């Protein structure tokens, strides 16, 4: 347990505990220590920190097995496809028109979110937990409503330069912005919310 940080080739920081979402793995000095969130809070996979219960509905903290992602596709509105499991590198999630399937990789395999499939241990893996969260809350400057017009942006979808969890929409010069579904982040190349926080939120820089 104490060696998970180096096992996966992880930077120091906070990572999910796959058994108890009231706890988390603190990688500090390349050593893993399981830590407890203060009562009233649970580990938010998207902030990499403890957070109020209501911000993490997939953590049913009073339950035996408090991690409950078996309705996550409906809970957060995830589109069709495969996604990382927010608490467990060795599992993944399939969404089919709102229906969730919780899947497991084969023995000794780990889910690779970039490839969308499982593989045996490598040298630097479980990368889907390696990312820089945006601020919470994301503070927008007064006047951000000018963004589309000031940048002469075409009608449609654009990155949100304040948060990798969000995107901008431009409509006849009018600006709106919208967070991706919780756990998803904005792919600036394909202009869609997806499961690749590592690629969209600076994890490649951290490693």
């Amino acid at each position: 347990a104490v060696n998970l940080c180096t096992q996966y080739g992880w930077p120091n920081g906070n990572y999910p505990d796959p058994y108890d979402c009231r706890k988390y793995i603190s990688c500090n000095g390349a050593v893993a220590t399981v830590m407890s969130c203060a009562l009233g809070t649970v580990f938010n996979p998207n902030t990499r920190n403890c957070d109020a219960y209501g911000n993490v509905p997939i953590c049913q903290y009073a339950l035996p097995s408090p991690i409950v992602v078996t309705n996550i596709c409906n809970q957060y509105g995830w589109g069709n496809g495969n996604f990382y499991h927010p608490y467990n590198c060795a599992e993944y999630i399939g969404c089919a028109n709102g229906l969730t399937t919780v899947n497991a990789c084969g023995a000794g395999q780990y889910y690779d979110q970039a490839l969308g499939r499982c593989a045996l241990a490598g040298t630097g893996y479980c990368r889907q937990y390696v990312f820089t969260p945006p601020p919470a809350p994301v503070v927008y400057p007064d006047g951000f409503d000018t963004y589309c017009s000031a940048n002469n942006l075409a009608t449609g979808i654009h990155p949100d330069p304040y948060s990798c969890f969000s995107y901008v929409e431009c409509t006849f010069g009018r600006t709106t912005h919208m967070p991706c579904p919780a756990g998803l982040s904005f792919d600036r190349s394909l202009l869609v919310c997806d499961g690749n926080r590592y690629q969209n939120c600076g994890g490649n820089v951290l490693v």
